C-alpha cells in the first residue's frame, strides 16, 4: 500500500488527472478520489487541499493565503479542532445508532469517548514554555562569577568564531519575538501560563543565561543596536504588564439570589476596573460571560408555593437581564 | 431550520434521482450525492445524514443482515471498529501535524491512543444479558420450587391473558436475537461462551422453567417448540462455545527454539475437528502475517551473517509450516 501511495503522490505531482468541467468543488474532490481510483487502476492515508494541495512545508503559506480531502474509509475537511469535533460527531452518531441495536463495556466506551472530547477541549488551551541554555562555556561562566563581572578568562573573548555567538543570539531573539507574537477559564489559565513563561522570560532576561554576556558582546561590535532585542525586552515588560492586566478576574462561582446579586455587583466592579488594552476580545469575553451567567440562571433553576418561587426567580431573571443591559451600556 | 433543510434534502433524495448515471463507481455515486447536496443548497437558497436516506440531530437491519454519513459545513465520512480506526488514523494525522510546532499536547495525543484502545475494546466486547418476570414470578420462585409443588402462586389463572402472552413473547424475542448474534476474537468467543452460560442459567428452574410449565399447564402456544428446538439450539451453542472455546496456545515475543515450539503449537492447532469455515482461514492468514512480524521483532559481521543464515533456516521452517497449512487447508 505504501508503494502505491508513493506512486499516487508521484502521479499527483507529475500528472494531475485532467479535470472534467463539473464545477462542484465537492464534485472536484470526488473527482480527486476518482483520480486516486485511477491511480489504483494504474497500480493494479493521503491528503490534499484546495490551486490545490497533495500530501500524506508551504502549508503555513497556504494557511496564510478551503477544503481538505483525507482518505483511507474517507474524510472531508470543509487543524485538530475540526478533527476532534468530527470525531465527537461520529461518536454522537454511533451513540444515537446504539439505541438500536447493541454492553456495559460499550457504555464504558461511550463514557471514554466523552472523556476524549473533554481531553480534546483541554488541548485547545495551549502553553509551551522555553528555557534557553545557549553554550557550554556560558554554563562554565554561570558556574563561575556573573557575566556583569569579568568572565575571568585572562582573555574573555575568542575572535575566531563569535559567529556562534551571533547565531545563538539571533535565534534567541527570533524565538523571543515568536513567543511575544504568540502571547475561557481555560483562557485565563493560559494567560497565567503566559505570565509564568514571561517570568521564565524574565529569568531569561537575567545574566546567568549570559544575556549580560550578550549585552557585553553587543558592547562587542556585531549587532550592537540590539534595539529589537532591547525593544523586545520593553515589549516583554509590556506583556508582563498585560498579564498583570489579564491576571485580574472577577470570580464566576459555582452554586442564593442575594449571592447572585453580589456576583453581579462584582461583575459590575469588573466592568468598572481600570482600562487595559481591549480588542473586540474584551467584548467577546463579555458576551461569553453573559452566556455563562445565563448558565448560572440555569444552574439556579436546576405546588403553588413552588410556582410563586418560580415567579420570584423570573423577576430575578428580569433583573439579571436588566444587569446584562447594564453590561451593554458599559460596553458602549 | 437546519433540521428542516436536512429533512427537505432527505425528501428530495427519497424522491430525487441522481439524475445522470455515467461512469458509476462508489466514489462517483458519492460525488453525485455531493451534487444532490448541491441541489439541497439550491433548494434552501450539529446534524448527521446517512445516505438510502436517514438523519440524526428496518432497512438498516436488513442491510446489517445481508454507506456514508455527511455531518453538518460538512464532514462527509464513508461499523464501530471502522469508525474508531478512522478516528485513530485522524489522531495520528493530527499528531503528525505536530512536527509543525507541549507535554500536555503529548498527554492529549496519548489520550487519543487511549481512546482508540478503548474503542477497540468496545468493538470486541458487546454482550447482552437477561430478562425477568419478577413482580409475581420471582416471589413464587422464592416461595416454591420450579415444580407445581405447593404451587405457591395464584391458583386462579386469568389466562395471563396478556401477562402470560407477554411473558412468552418476551422469552421468544430474546431467544431469536441472542442466538443469532484475533485475541479480540478469542475474547469475543469467550464472551459468547459466557452468554451461552447466561442462556443455560436462563434454561434453569431459577429461570421460568416453571413459567413455561404453567404456559404448558394451560394452553401454552406462544413459545413454539422452537422453544424446545431452541433448547436444542442452545445445546448446539454450548457445543459451539466448546468449539468456540479453542486454545491456540501461541504467544508473541532461545528465540529460534521458541519459534520452533510455536510452529509445533501451530501444527497442534492445525489438528482440528471444528473451526470457523472461512473465519478460521482468515485467522490463519492474520496469524501468518503476525508470525512474520514476530520474526521482525526478533530481527527488526561474520556472526551477524551466521545469525542471518540461522534466520534463513528459520524462514525455511516457516515456509514448511506454511506448506503444512496448505495440507490442512486441502
Amino acid at each position: 500500500l505504501a508503494n502505491e501511495l508513493i506512486e499516487f503522490v508521484a502521479a499527483t505531482v507529475t500528472g494531475i488527472k485532467n479535470s472534467p468541467k463539473e464545477n462542484e468543488q465537492a464534485f472536484i474532490d470526488y473527482l480527486h478520489c476518482q483520480y486516486l481510483e485511477r491511480f489504483q487502476f494504474f497500480l493494479g492515508l493521503f491528503v490534499f487541499l484546495f490551486i490545490v494541495t497533495i500530501d500524506i512545508a508551504i502549508y503555513d503559506a497556504n494557511l496564510a493565503n478551503s477544503t481538505l480531502l483525507i482518505i483511507k474509509q474517507i474524510s472531508a475537511i470543509y487543524n485538530a479542532g475540526n478533527l476532534a469535533s468530527i470525531i465527537t460527531h461520529g461518536v454522537s452518531s454511533v451513540f444515537g445508532q446504539l439505541i438500536k441495536s447493541d454492553i456495559d463495556k460499550t457504555r464504558r466506551k461511550l463514557d471514554d469517548i466523552s472523556k476524549q472530547f473533554q481531553q480534546l477541549h483541554t488541548s485547545i488551551e495551549t502553553p509551551d514554555l522555553l528555557a534557553m541554555v545557549p553554550s557550554i562555556i556560558k554554563l562554565a561562566v554561570s558556574k563561575g562569577a556573573t557575566s556583569h563581572d569579568y568572565a575571568n578568562y585572562l582573555p574573555s573573548n575568542d575572535l575566531e568564531s563569535m559567529r556562534f555567538l551571533n547565531i545563538l543570539q539571533s535565534i534567541a531573539n527570533k524565538w523571543f519575538l515568536v513567543l511575544k507574537q504568540t502571547l475561557f477559564l481555560d483562557e485565563v489559565e493560559f494567560w497565567s501560563n503566559f505570565y509564568e513563561v514571561l517570568k521564565s522570560l524574565i529569568e531569561q532576561t537575567q545574566s546567568q543565561e549570559f544575556q549580560v554576556c550578550l549585552s557585553v558582546l553587543t558592547n562587542a561590535k556585531r549587532f550592537h543596536n540590539l534595539t529589537n532585542l532591547l525593544n523586545e525586552g520593553s515589549l516583554s515588560d509590556k506583556f508582563k504588564l498585560a498579564d498583570k492586566y489579564n491576571q485580574f478576574l472577577s470570580s464566576i462561582p459555582i452554586d442564593e439570589d442575594l449571592q447572585e446579586l453580589f456576583p453581579v455587583l462584582a461583575s459590575s466592579l469588573k466592568k468598572f476596573r481600570y482600562s487595559g488594552y481591549p480588542v473586540q476580545r474584551f467584548v467577546v469575553l463579555m458576551d461569553k460571560i453573559s452566556q455563562e451567567v445565563m448558565d448560572a440562571i440555569l444552574s439556579n433553576l436546576s405546588y403553588g408555593s413552588f410556582l410563586g418561587l418560580y415567579e420570584k426567580s423570573a423577576g430575578m431573571i428580569e433583573e439579571w437581564d436588566d444587569i446584562v443591559q447594564d453590561v451593554n451600556l458599559l460596553i458602549r
